[PDB]
């Protein structure tokens, strides 16, 4: 079954900038996120359908995550990817989809909507700790990309 969750977040960065930085995530994330060591494209050109392998470290052990780029809807400043393999993929889960979309916020900033779609096998439900972990991850990437923009103002 598919279980969807949406959280609303805010940033002081305007959406066009955040969005341009969201597209450079493969370069930005390994710098900022300590556990993330690299992102390699396995198949594709970077657009929808592209498969990426992330190499991370957890407990001094190298582990691998597989991502699939799902859709990149500029008109709605949106960037969507799915975890399709690895330990970021809980044993009882088919797939996890992470969507981020941005609109203008009150004061030149942005309002973000982070969507988590947890695909389970058959009639299983998502494990609550795994959900908590997946939301933290989604928010973490957003705050990485945001952090990089705030710290490197001339680049965006
Ligand atoms: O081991 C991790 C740690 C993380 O903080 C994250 C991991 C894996 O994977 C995701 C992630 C990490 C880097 C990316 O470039 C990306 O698009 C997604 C998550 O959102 C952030
Ligand atoms: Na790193």
């Amino acid at each position: 079954g598919v279980f969807t969750f949406e959280d609303e977040i805010t940033s002081t960065v305007p959406p066009a900038k955040l969005y341009n930085a969201m597209k450079d995530a493969d370069s930005i994330t390994p710098k900022i996120i300590d556990d993330v060591k690299s992102v390699e494209i396995v198949e594709g050109n970077g657009g929808p359908g592209t498969i990426k392998k992330l190499t991370i470290v957890e407990d001094g052990e190298t582990k691998f995550i597989l991502h699939k780029v799902e859709s990149i809807d500029e008109a709605n400043y949106a960037y969507n990817y799915s975890v399709v393999g690895g330990v970021a993929l809980p044993p009882t889960a088919e797939k996890i989809t992470f969507e981020t979309k941005l609109v203008e916020g009150p004061n030149g900033g942005s309002i973000g909507k982070l969507t988590l779609k947890y695909h389970t096998k058959g009639d299983a439900k998502p494990d609550e700790e795994e959900l908590k972990k997946g939301k933290a991850k989604g928010e973490g990437l957003f705050r990485a990309i945001e952090g990089y923009v705030l710290a490197n103002p001339t680049q965006y």
